[PDB]
């Protein structure tokens, strides 16, 4: 009786000032599920937000000179004009800092204390300061040892010699919950996005054992302290990963929300975070007797040729810069298109231009201004209603039209974004072969071959159509400016439902006298 829901979710952001093209990906892609899902006719609520709490981002504050709400108010500030310049369709966002969140957090580890899942212990962890970053026992380069126990060692980073870190923490005993876990993978097999990560993740972390996670700490206060052990602030593992029930106010007053959208239908995560979404998550969840989410979506990274990109090499791309200069439509096609589903992506700004130009600005663009210029010149403007496949070649385009729309679904509903899209193209440059192939000018020579002249024009613009209703979740600018120009203003022919059969303009429409570039 209602509309089917669906819930997606990128990661939360963590507010550290460099914004690149990676973390631009994440909530791109989760924008063309969504616009996607929106378009099947689905209820969908897409979340995206920032984890604004631990000792770093206070320090950070403190040395600006801020108070930590200062501060962040400034850099979420900076991240919601950035989702706002790329169009991002974001039903909302949540922030660590709001009450709606604290709440959850606090009660999920009273929740998990009472229970007896949490328990007090002490936490000993491997340090590097030069890094900043925390390591296992495990992971300790030339380890030394003393009585057969690891006494210290190198960072498998910097390379600078590790300190042995200890301070009273919570645990989590995750592992009573491991045989629960690989019974849930058994009977949900698309659980995990894409499916090669699950036996990486059995292999390297399930097989080993779950050790208990820390979720504690006693060595700062930016964060949530523990209700019923004030000295403790609740850690990373379960302050992140609630942002995804917390949004939709889990615990509150009005719980409306999470009764309709959980469980989510989608978290979409660079891979690098999988384990903790694959594993501590779906733990975490049983442990709250809550349905777990559907799938996990972890995509790759947007290299260089120099490494990751990063603010210490001075190799990160901005996309502020991206869209300032070649504008949106170009800057999410390129994102969209050149990271492939289980692969890792590469940028360079010859590849990016290539992109832009070739696909965008010549293959589509030059196709809708070609038609128009044609129907201006030939019809006065008024392109003649669609009647059948007249032309030889039009029982295979037009089956080739569905055929598009058939492969398109599958590679979208299988997350092959970029397979979907060169699918699209692989149609847009048939529609401009179909062009050289019927030579319109010949036809506009013998007034024997007017109608035959009216049909190839309305293929043109029924195949035009099509590619610009398929790209309507990844391109907000190109589509509304070529139904605009085609003055197609009937909101059922940019649907889905309007692809079904092929030749819809079976009335005569008036183009625009005056076609302008589609790109930039
Ligand atoms: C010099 N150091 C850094 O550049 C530095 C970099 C990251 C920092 C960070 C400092 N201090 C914090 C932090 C610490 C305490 C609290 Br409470 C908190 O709130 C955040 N973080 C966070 C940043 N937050 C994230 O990346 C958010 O990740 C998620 C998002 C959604 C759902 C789940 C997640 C998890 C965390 C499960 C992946 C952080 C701490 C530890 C991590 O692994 C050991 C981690 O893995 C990606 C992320």
């Amino acid at each position: 009786s209602a509309k089917e829901t669906f819930y997606i979710t990128t990661p939360i952001y963590y507010p550290s000032g460099n914004l690149h093209i990676g973390h631009a990906y994440s909530t791109v892609a989760g924008d063309v599920i969504a616009r996607y899902k929106r378009m099947q006719g689905y209820d969908v609520r897409y979340l995206t937000g920032t984890d604004e709490h631990g000792q770093k981002i206070q320090e950070k504050a403190q040395k600006a000179g801020k108070t930590e709400i200062e501060y962040l108010d400034e850099m979420i500030a900076g991240i919601k004009q950035l989702w706002a310049k790329l169009e991002i369709s974001n039903d909302d966002f949540i922030r660590t800092t709001e009450e709606r969140h604290k709440h959850v957090v606090e009660q999920v580890f009273e929740r998990l204390l009472k229970q007896g899942d949490i328990y007090l212990g002490e936490y000993e962890g491997w340090y590097s300061v030069p890094d900043e970053t925390y390591y296992t026992e495990s992971q300790l380069v030339d380890p030394q040892y003393e009585n057969g126990k690891i006494i210290g060692g190198k960072s498998p980073d910097s390379g600078h010699e590790v300190e042995l870190v200890k301070e009273e923490s919570y645990f989590f005993n995750i592992s009573k919950y491991t045989d629960r876990l690989l019974e849930f993978y058994d009977q949900n097999p698309d659980f995990i996005q894409p499916p090669s990560r699950k036996n990486e993740m059995i292999n390297n972390f399930i097989k080993p054992g779950l050790a208990d996670l820390a979720v504690s700490r006693t060595s700062f206060n930016w964060g949530v302290h523990v209700p019923s052990n004030p000295k403790h602030v609740v850690y990373v593992w379960i302050d992140a990963l609630v942002n995804y029930i917390s949004a939709l106010g889990y615990l509150s007053d009005d719980e409306s929300l999470f009764n309709k959208y959980w469980p989510a239908d989608i978290h979409l995560m660079a891979k690098e975070i999988v384990r903790f979404h694959s594993i501590i998550w779906p733990i975490l969840l049983m442990a709250l007797d809550l349905p777990l989410p559907k799938k996990v979506f972890a995509h790759g990274w947007i290299l260089m040729k120099d490494g990751k990109m990063s603010k210490s090499k001075g190799n990160v791309v901005d996309p502020n810069i991206l869209i300032d200069r070649y504008g949106l439509d170009a800057t999410r096609y390129y994102l969209m298109r050149e990271l492939p589903f289980g692969s890792d992506g590469v940028f360079t700004p010859e590849a990016f231009v290539e992109r832009t130009n070739f696909d965008l600005a010549n293959d589509l663009g030059n196709l809708v201004n070609r038609t128009i210029s044609m129907v201006n010149k030939y019809f006065d403007g008024e392109l003649p209603a669609y009647q059948g496949p007249l032309h030889e070649l039009d029982e295979e385009m037009e089956a080739m039209a569905l055929e598009t729309v058939k492969s398109y679904t599958e590679s979208m509903e299988s997350l092959q974004f970029s397979v979907a899209l060169s699918t699209v193209w692989k149609f847009i440059s048939r529609t401009n072969k179909y062009i050289d192939e019927t030579t319109p000018w010949v036809l506009a020579k013998d007034d024997s071959q007017k109608d035959m002249l009216g049909n190839v024009m309305a293929h043109l613009v029924e195949n035009i159509r099509y590619a610009a209703v398929l790209l309507r979740p990844f391109l907000t600018h190109a589509p509304k400016e070529i139904f605009e120009q085609l003055n197609i203003n009937n909101p059922q022919f940019m649907e889905f439902s309007s692809l079904e059969q092929y030749g819809v303009l079976n009335e005569s429409i008036m183009v625009t006298g005056q076609p302008k570039p589609i790109f930039p």
